[PDB]
């Protein structure tokens, strides 16, 4: 009896005008979460509150397209070893839409203690694909790189990815913009009952980095993801491969800013998802993790 | 997973200042609710609440004993044939007591029902043969469910708690004893059919139109001490119809155990005569 696999029970009453819903977060639930490791620390990164508030529009609209905008991230969940934190996600009726936190708690002690982890706006959307163009795309992205640069450049910052989190497979780089092709990791098998894959959601946020590689600057920090202006889904893709095309560059005013738009999509070509408004901002993950 | 009979899930949230208790209420989860048929309808009545909210203390608080006040029964709570109705208790903090609502709704599909308020918090722990002289008068358990056979009101065979009934001034001691149907007695802090049992008890005193009986109303303030392990307990209970109107039926009940042992009590009992077609819709 499970709702979505990042879901267990979805909670609502006449006598309450947020509806709630509840999962049980830990490395023996969700074992991907294990192969996310900041400064020695399972962590959950944004990309993950991402596909769960997919998951729960899922189980809220009937519609399959939907949209999240102006998302926050005010604070990083961690998770101690061998702990289990609740993680709730909480809709407030809007005009047409639902504002939302993702919050957690520790379960094991009512509730005076918890954290705020995404904040936003969910209402459906429609379908816009796409169309896109791969072939026009390769001809602005052509010079090959190995993927290992990204991984490597995560590495260094202690931000230490596991299988699961690696999908980029190869990789192409253009004029301020990159090309990435992936591939599901083979320690991935439930992606059917996911709308986006929280390691997915992941990769894409990964490509930015591709377009940072060089910089000089404080080799503690890197671009975390902070802001996203609209983020949409259209549809989940039985797809293997699929592309990621991002285009992006830091803030004229601050060296600290990286802002892109993201383009999931295809191997035929039908958009998966978009990114307008991607903001990442220069930290060091220590100072995050509290 | 289940986490009482009752109760199938509990869900609160620090953006939530309510606590919110979730049960599946039909005839396949809650078999003995096919042993209270009105006029062709399995009905809820109001003693099960009761065991519900009782069901709902037991998850909240640390206490063991405690107590329901300023009880009403706005809306009795009817369950179509296979069809499942869930009923949320709603727990709203006040000071040092939570306002409940007990509602119902139909998930197959704004629209729902209110079947109990009141009041419940917290309560403390407070002569069997000097009771079995003042009640002498033995008389036959069937005369009170044939008395309720006639209203219409059909318990089936785990509702036949009442084993032995002696009748005294305004007063009535009866012994009970677990209906071969029940086996689970043991988690639950007062079986729904046992409360509805106790109040069984004030018929004995109004065995006097037939169409109509009494049905629970209001309840002052019920008290739940302890479960007892026993499958033979005591129903003493006393009470008289209201002195100004003969409608109103007000009453004290007092469930104890064979060695003395309150296991629950009743203050306040008032029931109103009504026509049990009227409660259905
Ligand atoms: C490129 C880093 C991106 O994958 C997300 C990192 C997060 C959320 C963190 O370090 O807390």
């Amino acid at each position: 009896t499970k709702l979505h696999p990042l879901i267990n029970q979805k909670f609502q009453s006449p006598l309450s005008k947020e509806i709630f819903f509840e999962s049980y977060f830990s490395t023996e639930n969700l074992p991907f979460l294990a192969d996310f490791i900041v400064y020695e620390q399972v962590v959950v990164p944004g990309a993950s509150h991402i596909s769960l508030l997919l998951a729960a529009a899922s189980l809220t609209f009937a519609a399959t397209e939907c949209q999240i905008e102006d998302i926050l991230f005010p604070q990083a969940l961690a998770i101690p070893e061998q702990g289990v934190r609740t993680v709730q996600v909480v809709l407030t009726p809007q005009n047409n839409s639902f504002s939302f936190q993702v919050i957690s708690f520790d379960d094991s002690l009512h509730i005076s203690d918890w954290a705020v982890h995404a904040t936003g706006k969910l209402s459906v959307a429609n379908a816009e694909q796409s169309l896109i163009p791969l072939e026009e795309i390769q001809a602005r992205c052509s010079q090959k790189i190995d993927s290992a640069e990204i991984y490597q450049h995560l590495w260094d910052r202690q931000i230490h990815l596991g299988q699961s989190f690696r999908w980029i497979e190869q990789v192409w780089l253009g004029e301020g913009e990159v090309l990435c092709q992936m591939k599901v990791p083979k320690t991935i098998l439930n992606t059917t009952k996911y709308q986006l894959h929280p390691t997915l959601v992941d990769s894409c946020f990964q490509s930015i980095i591709a377009l940072v590689l060089d910089q000089s600057g404080n080799k503690n920090e890197t671009f975390v993801p902070f802001s996203i202006d609209k983020f949409t889904f259209y549809n989940s893709s039985d797809n293997d491969l699929l592309w990621c095309y991002t285009c992006g560059s830091k803030d004229k005013q601050s060296g600290e800013k990286f802002k892109a738009d993201i383009q999931l999509f295809d191997q035929h070509g039908q958009l998966v998802a978009q990114v307008i408004g991607f903001e990442g901002r220069k930290a060091n993950p220590k100072i995050l993790l509290m």
